[PDB]
């Protein structure tokens, strides 16, 4: 209808704000915030030469199909029932990929610390994110066949009977405690190597000191430390950008 | 407290029954059933000549310690949370394993591919196949180091990451590895002694396996099922043959 905001030089119309207010449960200045950030991304996409082919797009579609254990035809039938169009799907999927290429590119610009002391210090600063329970009770399922336990982590229907372990600090190895403490009440662990054969744990309850401990978590802190460095650099990159660009509201 | 039931001359007491109801949170009749089974096994160890002498016991422990690259003393301190308890339980676990191997050996198990194929048909979804599998490989000229990596999971040290597929790998390795959960280890294998494989990625090409792709896996599952069904039936029969007295 009329132009409400120009970002760099890219216009944002009252129509955009309107149609965007609809797309979410949000609204200007929320719809306005989204639109402002979308224009920043599009402009960075141009400057960094971000682009997605039809072949990249199609290749990405297939990979999503496999990851979801489906097929194009089946995925296309499901969509039909959603009364949603394949063509729309492709369009929206493409934009997600462009955005993903953009954030990959941006993150490739950063200098990441992978040092042991870097991580430790990150640990000491964020111990809360690594709290393990001291007492965990769960249903354990056992089998010689790991695929029969897999069919339970996916298919929640099963035989035969689970045991009910009360994993005390001395009832079992603390790595597993750390593992299950993540898993939410009700949900399954991965299928694990066990003494006799394979094991699957369905947590029933989690209590305990919430105790922490490094070296027993070395691998988790490093991923989180690195994840956070990525997130911050990306954020920082856009803060600095939100500062350097002209955002003008119009008499609209 | 007081003797409630006698199984082939092994007594089960109120204290045992009330205390087993505790460690398992099950009812009187279900606790009884557990202790009865325990006494049945003890009775069978006598009939089947099952015994673990101190010599064999000390050897099994030493070899357990050798594997984990540890030592009696180190292992004794690590236990601070008893050693004699550990020993007697280690012994009982071993007596039990020998018991079940002897019983399983009385089954006339079918080891034929003919039988395994019939099992396969009725159990297809219990086996999978991926044409692409990414795995950490740990090679050692020593079976013990590898076995400890599997149990401990502590690097010792750096594995070769391999992207295995149908051009690259024996179809028996892919059949094997296809069953292993991402994150989990294969058994220790020899090419020779030996190789351990650590599964990082599959799917990577899911497919319905042909019997021939997964036959070792199928065959092992088929043998295990026959053995467990024989052992289970063996104790159900014994349940109504062995001499049991209840109070009153």
């Amino acid at each position: 209808n009329a132009i409400a905001v120009v970002v760099d030089k890219e216009p944002i119309t009252t129509y955009d704000i309107d149609q965007t207010m609809k797309a979410l449960k949000i609204d200007r200045n929320k719809a306005l915030g989204v639109l402002i950030n979308e224009k920043m991304e599009i402009s960075q996409m141009k400057q960094l030469g971000i682009v997605v082919n039809d072949l990249e797009l199609d290749d990405a579609i297939n990979k999503m199909l496999a990851q979801n254990k489906t097929t194009l035809n089946a995925f296309k039938a499901n969509l039909k029932s959603k009364n949603q169009s394949y063509e729309q799907f492709r369009t929206n999927f493409k934009k997600d990929l462009e955005k993903r290429k953009l954030y990959e590119k941006i993150a490739s610009m950063a200098k990441t610390d992978f040092s042991d002391d870097g991580a430790k210090k990150f640990f000491e600063q964020n111990k809360d994110k690594f709290t393990f329970y001291t007492q965990i009770n769960a249903n354990i399922y056992l089998s010689n066949n790991p695929q029969t336990l897999e069919n339970i982590k996916n298919t929640k229907k099963t035989i035969l009977k689970p045991q009910n372990a009360s994993l005390n600090t001395s009832n079992a190895d603390p790595r597993l405690l750390g593992l299950l403490s993540q898993i939410p009440v009700g949900s399954f662990s991965p299928v694990l190597n066990g003494k006799n054969g394979y094991e699957l744990y369905e947590v029933k309850s989690k209590d305990g000191t919430q105790t922490p401990e490094y070296e027993q978590v070395k691998n988790e802190v490093l991923n989180a430390y690195v994840s956070e460095q990525r997130q911050n650099f990306i954020q920082d990159y856009f803060d600095k950008l939100r500062s350097k660009i002209n955002i003008e509201y119009l008499r609209a």
